[PDB]
């Protein structure tokens, strides 16, 4: 016979998929002991654990006939007039996705070809990398920096480049944290409508603010102009639950047409349950639960921050965030993120090497760290770990 | 300010995306006064609400943690054992997808580039050809028959040209409901062993058989055989809940590492509650529910049956189903399925033409009609509408 071998069998794609870092770890990171700083995995104390089960009993008991059953993909109508009225669109713009990764997916899908230029900053979250990169498109990147996007470099790259769209998280972006300030998103966005380019803005964080007030997105700029070339992604997994996968794409109805169908080859429909129970929570006392939300995570930040500028050396860099679940630290005289997670694994301590997080390689000095998990004594813990850690290495080197 | 035109701004992508007919229809069936022969929707009194009530709460109270949680990508280890003890395999031979699409996007994303031969039936399931499509394939077809795929025709074709895979349904195909005796399974499985082919073997409607016992799989033979050449799909929908979007692919681990990596980037993981409900309900009595399940669509086939010989002209023709959720009807003298869509439309009666069914292309006169949805007063009156519009249009052209 003939032999099977799979490495032949495999299409090309087959050779741009790649595991993601942060989805292995968690094996890891789930384990009983482990003090975890790597994914971004929101404090389990906020799980409405209880109103949750109501909730899922009463929707099967009185609407099964519909939880259980085939759904249109656009999402549960309710949930897309909730979201259309939080996010302040119609709910025919709004479709539900099965997470914010979905929606990276899709919108791989309708907008990248094999050599196709997309734009994205250096670092930027490596699951967005993950789903682009399967349409074997060209990264073109942009350092991010404490104040997002550098917009010289941007002003740089599109003389040059006709990017199909340009992937940003100007709210406390993943991995660095940084906020892009609103006089750089009225620039960014003047760039974009004097180009007619498409923008995807990621606003998995758009919640976790710790101060007075969240900033206008890119889409609400956009909505304000009249432009219809900001595709906006949300989720309820940093506000709510992750692992009910419940996400959120608007965009213009041409867009969003492809996107549904898109979509209708990649799951038919996102669970409709999940959909269902995450209506019932949050119909009412939304806002109040974001107000602990940010509490809890500001909090977390601080003890994050806290213990760093006690424990690490003034010679290793890190990010102070304003919002969101991570610090991005960047270690000095060319120690490896690989060296320190090896150490720091042997302490029981997990962060997230950064190299991933670079579409086009780079950034082995670099680890992106969660204060989302783990408690304030945990917080307090691991990262004495990690700096009795780096020092060891800093002596060394 | 630079005009965005979208149809100018979408990849080449965006052209290979187009709607599928079967999640349209939804949106007009699930309304209220239609009698709906369209998509493949399970019996309505066959879900277990309640009990999946009490197993939702009990979940969300005593594992709200896990539930809640991001979990990794493979699935939740329990059910993955489940699936593992009821195909025969290891659990680390078990994907748990988001329903059985996801698992046909997966296995497009992993073994089909640009121009890459795929070899399917025609007619074959639509959804399949819509996840397909997106890669740009070149769709080679041999006829979906009364005893399955054209071993001739395919015999023909593989002297010619090698697949990138072979998409089938031996077990009640959709849309045929064509079963594959077991000597033509043995007959595929040498003609795939000989060249080396790797088969997707779609097992949605295993479980829905008629008749005593269910035959072999592709992937039981194959095993049998030592052949690790056969991706085994198979699905919680059609025996438990669609709504859940919960199932699963089996394969050899380096195909199944790619589809796992893939995954990541489609959705991270499938919804934890989901999979564990599915687990709950089915850990105890699985082997009685099947029972009963076969016994509904039993019925339900032979109203239809007994409703499509009363009503319908004997110069069309029609497939007796021997097991799943579908009749496929043949319209003689080049009658339109569309122009009998509307007509039947017009009278409440929906179903799905058969066009899409046809990866390039013809099929015009054919249609699936779906007796999973309707109980026996409906199929009888649904086919009596249907006869009559029938008779109309027989008279005309
Ligand atoms: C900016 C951004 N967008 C999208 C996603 C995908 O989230 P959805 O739940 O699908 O909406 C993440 C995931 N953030 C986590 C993922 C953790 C994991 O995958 O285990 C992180 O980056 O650690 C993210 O940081
Ligand atoms: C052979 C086959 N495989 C896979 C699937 C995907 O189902 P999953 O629930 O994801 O496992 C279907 C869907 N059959 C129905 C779908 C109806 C709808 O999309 O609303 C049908 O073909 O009518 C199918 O017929």
């Amino acid at each position: 016979m003939k032999p099977l071998s799979w490495s032949e069998a495999f299409g090309k794609g087959a050779g741009r998929i790649q595991a993601s870092t942060i989805r292995e770890l968690l094996k890891l990171t789930q384990r009983p002991g482990i003090l975890s700083f790597a994914g971004g995995l929101p404090a389990p104390e906020l799980f409405p654990k209880e109103e949750a089960a109501e909730a899922a009993a009463r929707i099967l008991r009185e609407k099964g006939e519909v939880a259980l059953q085939y759904s249109p993909t656009e999402g549960y109508a309710p949930l897309r007039a909730f979201v259309a009225e939080w996010i302040g669109v119609r709910p025919e713009e709004v479709l539900i996705t099965t997470g914010s990764q979905q929606a990276l997916d899709l919108v791989g899908k309708v907008f990248l070809d094999e050599g196709s230029p997309v734009l994205l900053e250096a670092p930027s979250y490596m699951g967005a990398i993950q789903a682009f990169r399967l349409q074997g498109p060209r990264f073109l990147t942009v350092p991010a920096g404490e104040e997002g996007p550098d917009l010289d470099a941007l002003e740089e790259v599109l003389k040059r480049e006709r990017p199909r769209f340009l992937y940003l998280i100007p709210s406390f972006q993943n991995p660095t944290g940084g906020l892009t300030p609103l006089p750089a998103r009225k620039r960014l966005l003047q760039m974009v409508m004097e180009r007619g380019l498409v923008v995807v803005e990621d606003d998995a964080y758009r919640e976790l603010y710790f101060g007075e007030a969240r900033l206008p997105s890119l889409f609400e700029l956009a909505r304000e102009a009249g432009y219809p070339g900001v595709i906006y992604l949300g989720s309820f997994s940093k506000v709510l639950s992750p692992g009910l996968r419940v996400a959120f794409a608007v965009a213009h109805p041409e867009a969003l047409q492809k996107l549904v169908q898109a979509k209708q080859g990649a799951d038919l429909h996102t669970p409709m349950l999940n959909q269902m129970l995450v209506h019932e929570l949050l119909k009412e006392g939304f806002s109040e639960r974001l107000e602990r939300v940010r509490r809890v995570y500001r909090e977390k930040a601080q003890a994050m921050l806290h213990a760093l500028d006690r424990e690490v050396p003034k010679e290793v860099r890190y990010t102070r965030p304003k919002g969101g679940m991570f610090v991005w630290m960047e270690l000095p005289k060319g120690l490896s993120a690989e060296g320190l997670f090896r150490r720091a694994l042997e302490e029981n301590v997990a962060f997230v090497p950064g190299g991933p997080f670079f579409a086009n390689g780079g950034g082995e000095n670099t680890l992106r760290l969660s204060y989302a998990t783990l408690d304030r004594e945990g917080i307090a813990e691991g990262v004495r770990r990690l700096g009795r850690a780096l020092k060891g290495l800093l002596a060394l080197v």
